[PDB]
């Protein structure tokens, strides 16, 4: 419903704004730029370099059913050719063993699993879309565990927190049911469970990096924006080199943070300060007494246990002074949040614990992980509202926000958005 001779501000070089950068040219929209804050287009699809090859400080895989991403790698002729997965599992104290073959708990699991897969294909259809303006059934407003509580499937959460918890998206007594089962919906977890996963031996950063390249116009870096207003059907957009007009708004950043530059009306200011995000921290380690395998840490994805390790990577398995890199959370809504400083030193104790002790930590980061909101407020109709608000005074929102904390997600949405409202 856009026309093609509007000016379109793309806001972010990641995934999402990579995304639509491509799926808005594909369409017939030529006149886009993309702005991004740093030197580095990916976001947290972040893979760099140490001895000769790229080890990843964000993203690492994906699954069969990434159909965005299949599209994205169409287009730029990047292939799934990285390092098979596997791993461990290992208790807070460094035990090695086997949760498949607990006699009790084993049984348990395995039918809240196929009780759950029944009732997500019936009871819940539709769960699994992209996004979430396709209002969710009542149930998956709530957190997790009370999801599956409701439903009898409390022991499905020994299998679904593993790929959740352990990669930074939060805990299930609080994150609402949506965001769990529109990333690990049915068939996306029997992947994980098999080991049907997608790594990149040129990181995940690779690939969106040559899409950029492949655009019509690759994005402006470097681009320090401190104004954006929206008056007169237009966008302006001011910063530190310039300041220009935009016909078209697309927002793939941090929506809260977005409220600090903009002149952001009573409903931007209202919905997206209720937006509460991870601090998800990842460690990149030299290691003495180098993994044969990754390793998870149930034990740890616990909120008691919050600030520990609780998975870390084996990725170049034939070099024992490469780089192994650690996972942990700093926040939780029931704990005040975990310091750098004492998340840091649990990196050295738990890994020491595991008999993998670090002798260096080359880069060390906390993402800006997962936005999302509260069961509360997500019941109270923040996505209502925020999709209601779409194409207001010219601008979209799209990114993590708007679908999940995954880069098919958001480029799927990103892909979307232009389907649903530009063309
Ligand atoms: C440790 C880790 C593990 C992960 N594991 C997986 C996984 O297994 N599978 C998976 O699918 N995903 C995974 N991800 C998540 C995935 O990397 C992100 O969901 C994805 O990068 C989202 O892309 P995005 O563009 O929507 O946001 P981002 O990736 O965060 O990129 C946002 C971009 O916007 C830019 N920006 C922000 N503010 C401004 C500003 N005001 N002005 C200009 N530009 C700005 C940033 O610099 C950045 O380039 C992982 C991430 C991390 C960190
Ligand atoms: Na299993
Ligand atoms: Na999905």
């Amino acid at each position: 419903s856009i026309s093609k001779d509007s000016r379109i501000a793309i806001i972010g070089a990641g995934p999402a704004g990579l995304a639509a950068g491509m799926y808005l040219e594909q369409a017939g929209f030529h006149d886009y730029t993309i702005l991004e804050r740093t030197d580095h287009v990916g976001g947290k699809c972040h893979s760099p370099n140490y001895h000769g090859r790229r080890y990843e400080m964000g993203a690492i895989m994906g699954v069969p059913s990434y159909d965005t991403i299949q599209e994205i790698m169409d287009r730029t002729g990047d292939k799934v050719d990285g390092p098979k997965l596997r791993r461990e599992f290992l208790h807070e104290d460094g035990e090695i063993y086997v949760p498949e073959k607990d006699p009790v708990r084993g049984p348990q699991v395995m039918a809240a699993v196929q009780k759950l897969g029944q009732l997500l294909a019936t009871k819940y259809q539709g769960y699994d879309a992209n996004g979430h303006y396709n209002k969710v059934h009542e149930d998956l407003m709530l957190p997790f565990d009370e999801f599956l509580a409701l439903n009898g499937c409390e022991a499905a959460r020994d299998l679904w927190i593993n790929p959740f918890t352990a990669f930074g998206y939060g805990h299930f007594d609080n994150v609402p049911a949506a965001y769990v089962l529109k990333y690990l919906d049915f068939v996306t977890m029997m992947s994980f469970a098999k080991g049907d996963l997608w790594t990149w031996a040129d990181g995940t950063q690779a690939m969106f990096e040559h899409l950029n390249a492949t655009l019509e116009h690759p994005a402006e870096r470097n681009v320090d924006i401190t104004r954006i207003t929206r008056e007169d059907g237009k966008v302006h957009i001011h910063t530190t080199d310039w300041d220009r007009e935009s016909d078209v708004l697309v927002l793939t950043v941090p929506l809260e943070k977005f409220l600090d530059y903009s002149d952001a009306d009573d409903d931007e200011r209202e919905y997206f300060s209720k937006i509460i995000h991870q601090q998800y921290m990842v460690d990149a380690c030299l290691v003495k007494e180098y993994p044969t395998i990754s390793g998870y840490v149930p034990d740890n994805m616990r909120p008691e246990r919050l600030g520990h390790v609780m998975v870390y990577y084996h990725r170049w398995a034939d070099d024992p002074h490469q780089i192994i890199t650690t996972y942990l959370l700093r926040n939780h809504p029931d704990y005040a949040d975990k310091t750098q400083e004492e998340c840091r030193q649990m990196v050295l104790d738990d890994m020491e614990t595991f008999g993998h002790p670090v002798e260096k930590i080359i880069e060390e980061q906390t993402w800006y992980y997962f936005p999302h909101v509260s069961s509360e407020d997500y019941k109270a109709g923040w996505y209502e509202k925020v999709e209601g608000m779409q194409g207001r005074r010219n601008t979209f929102y799209a990114g993590e926000i708007m679908s999940f904390g995954n880069f098919d997600e958001v480029c799927h949405y990103s892909k979307d958005l232009v389907t649903r409202f530009f063309v």
